[PDB]
């Protein structure tokens, strides 16, 4: 009686800010056991010294104290042990935002002829993390750009494009990029923007300056896409797929050059058309979406205790795009390629278990624990029944299931005689006994023998035998007009030990006596001990076909079926 | 704009305490109507008078002061009506609860010889509710006597009848007989019992004196049957059925002599037999139960509002045990026979109309109000489709659905030109246009004229006609081995105006590609404007089978199918 490791907080990946005021990074482990489990982390799959006055533990925790990529920075994860097996944690990554700011150097004007679309390059600085926000400021800082038809800031490359240059667009431009992992936020110097003016503005053609590659996604995430041109009339941009519905979850937004799919779908999959149109020209774009899809578990394992010398089969299922791979450890090492298959199972399998199922893009983890029964048969969940009813030439069954581990051996004794294989007496594997064309001298009481391993179990039974139910009287087929009254007649033959029932069916279906309808015509009228008649009032020629009588007891039922014709 | 008389309140049956404290009965009768209702009585069926100082009201309620046996007990019922139509209530017995106390002479002394079983006579008074109930005392009045399996009471002659006298038994018995409705006890003069002894006494046979005749009860009631024997040794009583099994909500009680039935079913008919039981003999009694079910709606009317000239069905439709009648009244005169049925609908026939469904032992009622609605033909609710897409070749309807009472004519214009029935344009009578065998020449502006007696309509809308969508590459059938890779081509022209998919169907069912399964050996590849090809990739013995390509727009739809065939 123990409860093994389980898991209940698992670490996560992890960013710490270069900066940061606290100088201490921690990961979380936490698992329950009935004996208290004890804490092992490892780091770049190798063990990670204690002491050295610098890693600490809390409560399974393990926190860092100035933490250097040079030295830290890596996969960690955390092991959870007891006296009945190891748990293995999901696997961490523990890495370091970066960013520095934009160098000092002073940069260079730019002059642009009035009508012609230019582009203004960012060039972000050295940074770890790849989640950055981009906007633009005029003149001053708290000044932002704001996003138009004629002005795009793209979320990738962070360069801002003017598709027609006035002077009203005359100014001081700067970049400014934003990471919000380390919430560091930093601008570029101002780069001087002079529009020439122009007496005469010529049109250009429209030109797609960002354009989006192919790009694989996962379902249930939300994707964007950009596309942008330029032109001296203002551009219009257009989204499409390829003879095929855009998927409902699709938002074109005001400027029209981002389009935004939450939720994909498998569906989702195929090509991607942009399309720029202004006055002087047009241009198209086609970008592929691929859908992948991440492991999810269908039938997950869960704590369970199985007996000794039993095979056991453990399905651990998962789904996705591409089909994953699964994976068993054993008390946190590996065990198994897949479809885990165990026979002759004893007490060295017992233990923790852990089903992984990962694909190209993620893995799941499943933790369960397997524990091993050895009991000596016994009869006190499920006894012998007392009292066993039997009619002669019909075949009985007695069922002798007891709760035992090794799946023993068993016999049947008729009290002071045992029993073997016959032809009408047959003992299947079971535990059960089969008894064929039985008669009156079968009745008596038998017990079942169970031998096992650990221990022996016997049990009684009594075992009484009556006459066969039997129909004496048979119901006589009948043809009548529309509107006649008819007599179908029954008549059996019972043990007056055992109660006797009649139920009549009509074309192979009950009939329930329990609604109006059946009522109005039917009517059955049971007299005497032996008597169940039916009367059928004011026939209709639905009513015709045929009528089975079933004399129903606690043992068998005896049926004789005849048939009713109307005619008009 | 009216509101014809609705009933919230109904009267209900009522008993009137004759000695009660309150000197005065009201019955409740409440109706709500746009115009405010007029209420009027009937006593009888027959009028009763306002003016009689006795009879007041309030509100609708009739109240009765000082009522008598001789004056007021009958049958009352309500009448609701205004300028729409009357409607009546549900019928509503009032009678008066009666109970004198007893005989105030002497009873005179029993002497009962000891191992026989005696029967005391209650003999109640005068009552005219009927239900009673009976109990004992002895010697003095907050003494009762309690029920044993010697000592019975029964509840419907309210006698006390002893199996088995014993010298305990003597003593004075009073009956005690209590009234619910009225809530009135009153117990009888005492009865002296004297037991003359006896030494070695002889035991009696068991002889059932209180039996339960046939009973026809109700669906859902509760029913009881009373079975009692009387014998030296105390015997014992069984209750059973004869062929069938016993309904579950049944208690056969301690003492075995009563037998209670909770929500009877209708599968509950039958014979039930009561069985007495003793050392000397035994006796057996059967009885007949026979169930009923109350009228119960299945689709009652409800406030319905037509048109003229329109044929109108009333659906009136109840279920009971015994088949139940249908009568139609109208504003509370007769006036259908059941299974209501107009033509050519007039104002004369809008009204106030009650379904009734009585059988033998029940009636329910219905109240309904059918309004007739005569209104110009007007295209507010429904306007014509501004644009309507159709293709060459191809048969198009154009709706034109005006709301107008009378079934107005329809005629159809071509802008400047009227249209009448032809070869391959007809007009149907319900409004709308066919056109078969469609020519761009047809394309145009049609106008929908709706006459009517009252009033005209006209309807403008413009139908375009496009180029129709056909497969001028059909796919290919093919036969591979497994693990091949198969390739189906399909291409399609149409009219560049209409956007245009394409859907593959397997066996006759569409593909989703929602699922990861089909993912596997199906990749859908779709290129250019017309080129839509579907990939099939290690292709299984489940695979071969027929696939159509389906190239679908907003208009038509046209497929083309072949044939995959998979060897190995
Ligand atoms: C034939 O006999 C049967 C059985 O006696 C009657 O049916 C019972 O009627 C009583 C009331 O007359 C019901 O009791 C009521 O139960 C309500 C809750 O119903 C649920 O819970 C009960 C008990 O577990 C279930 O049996 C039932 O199916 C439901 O699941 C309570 O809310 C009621 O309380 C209110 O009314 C009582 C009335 O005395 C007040 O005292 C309370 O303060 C409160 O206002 C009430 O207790 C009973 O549930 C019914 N069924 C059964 C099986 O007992 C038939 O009415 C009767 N028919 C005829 C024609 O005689
Ligand atoms: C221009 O052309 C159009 C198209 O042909 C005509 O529209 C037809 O109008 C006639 C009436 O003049 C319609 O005939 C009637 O149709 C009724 C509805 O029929 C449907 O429902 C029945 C129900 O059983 C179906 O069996 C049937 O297949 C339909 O689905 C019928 O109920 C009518 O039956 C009888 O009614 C009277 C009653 O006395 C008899 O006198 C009749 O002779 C008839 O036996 C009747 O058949 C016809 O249905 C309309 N066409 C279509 C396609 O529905 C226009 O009338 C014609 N002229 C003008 C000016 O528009
Ligand atoms: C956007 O970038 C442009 C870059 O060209 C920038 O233009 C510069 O602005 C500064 C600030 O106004 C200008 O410097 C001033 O020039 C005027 C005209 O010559 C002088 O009168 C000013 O003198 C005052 O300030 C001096 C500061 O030392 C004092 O010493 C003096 O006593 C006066 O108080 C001042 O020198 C500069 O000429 C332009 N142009 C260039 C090429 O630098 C613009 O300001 C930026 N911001 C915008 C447009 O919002
Ligand atoms: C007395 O008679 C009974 C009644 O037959 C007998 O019980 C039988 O035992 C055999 C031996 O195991 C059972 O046969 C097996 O049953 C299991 C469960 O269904 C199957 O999985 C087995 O299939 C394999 O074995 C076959 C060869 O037996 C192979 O050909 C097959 O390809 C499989 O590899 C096998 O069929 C049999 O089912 C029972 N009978 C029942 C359950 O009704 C008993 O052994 C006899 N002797 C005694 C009691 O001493
Ligand atoms: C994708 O965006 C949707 C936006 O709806 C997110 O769904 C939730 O939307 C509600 C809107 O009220 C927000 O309050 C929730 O915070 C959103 N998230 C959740 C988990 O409920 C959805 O989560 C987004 N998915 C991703 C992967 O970013
Ligand atoms: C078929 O039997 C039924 C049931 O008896 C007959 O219906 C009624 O039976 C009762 C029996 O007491 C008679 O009093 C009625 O006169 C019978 N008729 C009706 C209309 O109720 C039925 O009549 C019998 N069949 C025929 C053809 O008469
Ligand atoms: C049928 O065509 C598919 C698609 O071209 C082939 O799939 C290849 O799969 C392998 C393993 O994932 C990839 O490395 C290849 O790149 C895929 N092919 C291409 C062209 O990229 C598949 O092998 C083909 N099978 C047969 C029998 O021809
Ligand atoms: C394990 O328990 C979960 C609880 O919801 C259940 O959904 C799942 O089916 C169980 N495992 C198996 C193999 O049934
Ligand atoms: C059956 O087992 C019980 C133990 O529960 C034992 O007392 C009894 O003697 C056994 N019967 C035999 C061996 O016949
Ligand atoms: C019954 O009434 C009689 C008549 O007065 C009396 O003699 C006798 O004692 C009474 N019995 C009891 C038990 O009080
Ligand atoms: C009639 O109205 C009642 C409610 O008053 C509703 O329960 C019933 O379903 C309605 N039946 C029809 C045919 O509209
Ligand atoms: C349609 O009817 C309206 C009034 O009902 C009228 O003003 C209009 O001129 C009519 N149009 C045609 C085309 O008859």
């Amino acid at each position: 009686k123990g409860f093994g490791p389980i898991f209940e907080e698992q670490p996560i990946n992890t960013i710490y800010p270069e900066e940061s005021l606290e100088g201490k990074v921690s990961l979380n482990c936490r698992a329950r056991a009935s004996p208290f489990p004890v804490y092992k982390w490892r780091m770049n799959n190798g063990d990670v010294d204690l002491t050295n006055d610098r890693y600490s533990m809390v409560g399974g925790n393990l926190v860092i104290n100035n933490p250097d990529k040079q030295k830290d920075a890596g996969v960690y994860y955390c092991l959870a042990s007891n006296n009945y097996g190891m748990v293995r944690s999901t696997e961490a990554t523990l890495s370091f935002g970066y960013l520095d700011p934009f160098p000092p150097e002073e940069r260079p004007e730019v002059k642009v002829k009035e009508g012609k679309g230019m582009v203004l390059l960012c060039d972000p600085p050295y940074h770890f993390p790849d989640d950055l926000s981009y906007r633009w400021l005029l003149n001053e800082f708290p000044v932002f750009i704001t996003m138009d038809k004629r002005r795009f800031v793209s979320q990738t490359n962070g360069n801002l494009y003017i598709a027609n240059v006035e002077s009203s667009d005359r100014g001081n431009y700067s970049c400014f990029v934003s990471s919000p992992s380390i919430t560091k936020s930093v601008f570029s110097k101002f780069i001087p923007l002079i529009p020439i003016p122009e007496r005469t503005t010529k049109p250009y053609p429209a030109d797609i300056v960002v354009q989006f590659k192919d790009i694989y996604t996962m379902m249930g995430q939300n994707v964007t896409l950009e596309c942008f041109a330029l032109g001296n009339p203002v551009p219009d941009i257009r989204w499409r797929k390829v003879l095929e519905p855009m998927p409902s979850t699709a938002e074109i937004s005001t400027s029209g050059a981002v389009l935004k799919i939450f939720n994909i779908q498998l569906e989702d999959e195929g090509l991607y058309e942009c399309e720029a149109e202004n006055i002087r020209g047009k241009d198209k774009h086609q970008a592929r979406i691929y859908v992948q899809a991440f492991p999810e578990w269908v039938e997950h394992i869960n704590d369970t205790e199985v007996d000794i010398g039993s095979d056991l089969y453990w399905p651990c299922i998962a789904t996705g795009k591409p089909i994953p791979t699964i994976r068993w450890l054993k008390n946190g090492y590996s065990y198994h390629k897949g479809e885990l298959r165990l026979y002759d199972v004893t007490f060295e399998n017992a233990g923790m278990y852990q089903c992984i199922a990962e694909n190209a893009y993620g893995s799941i983890y499943a933790n369960a624990e397997l524990k091993i029964l050895a009991l000596a048969p016994t009869f006190e969940m499920n006894p012998m029944k007392k009292k066993i009813l039997a009619a002669k030439g019909g075949r009985v069954v007695i069922e002798c299931k007891p709760k035992a581990a090794p799946k023993p051996k068993f016999s049947w004794s008729k009290g002071t005689e045992w029993l073997v294989n016959s032809s009408r007496i047959l003992i299947w594997e079971d535990g059960s006994l089969e008894i064929n064309n039985i008669t009156r001298n079968d009745g008596g009481i038998y017990t079942c023998f169970a031998e096992n391993n650990r221990g022996k179990a016997n049990s009684t039974g009594t075992l009484v035998i009556t006459n066969p139910t039997r129909i004496i009287l048979a119901p006589i087929n009948a043809d009548i007009t529309v509107g006649e009254n008819a007599t179908m007649q029954c008549a059996a033959s019972f043990d007056p030990a055992l109660d006797l029932t009649f139920v009549w069916s009509f074309n192979g279906y009950v009939i329930d006596f329990n609604k109006e309808i059946t009522h109005i015509h039917y009517q059955r009228n049971f007299m005497l001990d032996a008597n169940g008649e039916l009367l059928i009032r004011n026939a209709q020629l639905k009513h015709a076909g045929r009528y089975t009588c079933t004399a129903q007891t606690i043992v068998d039922n005896s049926s004789a079926s005849a048939d009713l014709v109307v005619r008009g």
